[PDB]
């Protein structure tokens, strides 16, 4: 049975830049680095990043809505937002910061887990939504 | 700060093949859907699908590395990827792993063990240029 995330890898034109654009961000964390990756954690999050000569970097326009989510408590958003503003990252759409990476993976900070945007849902519902359970 | 992964959204073509497809699998489980998207639980991992027309069937040939793993035990890896076989999940590479595609081509894969074991068996034989930052005694 599948208990979880086990980790994400994302694809990388350049070790060494990704590294430093992923070290900036406060709770991320490197374990280990070799000649076509790195292994960095954020939590329980295992991160991986994959040198791969096939990955283009891709403006956000020309890829689909496929991003990745990282917790940041609401206390700390707009800390962890003018940083990343600071540092130029670009953002690529509209309790959520939406920044891409080196590459151009789509990332977000929000604030908020499942259970309060389900509950949020139920006080107001999406077009055609059914709850199971 | 970031706590961590907060979740993870794939878009997807069909949003009712998508969900039979990941519902296939023991430990997901759906919450809500709707018009456009669903939401998904396993563990921890909130799996969000979101519906859109930009997106294409890729093949793995045509895309990148960039792929996402789920947890099983080692009691029970053997189980759940003759599950997926059975199935007809198509593979996307060759092989504690098994790497298939879901309907649009998303890379996943199942392994056992975790960030700490894959360090420890990296220490006992690094890849190439290999440079840990934990500090052990390693000889
Ligand atoms: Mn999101
Ligand atoms: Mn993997
Ligand atoms: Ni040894
Ligand atoms: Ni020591």
């Amino acid at each position: 049975m599948l208990q979880g995330l086990n980790h994400l890898t994302l694809a990388v034109s350049d070790l060494a830049s990704s590294l430093a654009f992923y070290q900036q961000l406060p709770g991320m964390r490197l374990h280990a680095s070799w000649d076509s990756g790195a292994y960095l954690s954020c939590g329980a999050l295992w991160l991986c990043l994959s040198l791969d000569e096939q990955r283009r970097k891709t403006p956000p326009q020309e890829s689909d809505y496929t991003h990745y989510a990282f917790s940041v408590a609401e206390e700390e958003f707009a800390g962890v937002v003018a940083l990343l503003a600071q540092a130029g990252a670009e953002v690529w759409k509209d309790a959520s910061y939406y920044f891409l990476d080196p590459d151009g993976h789509k990332l977000e900070l929000h604030v908020g887990n499942l259970a309060q945007r389900l509950a949020a849902c139920r006080e107001r519902p999406y077009k055609g939504m059914v709850f199971f359970d």
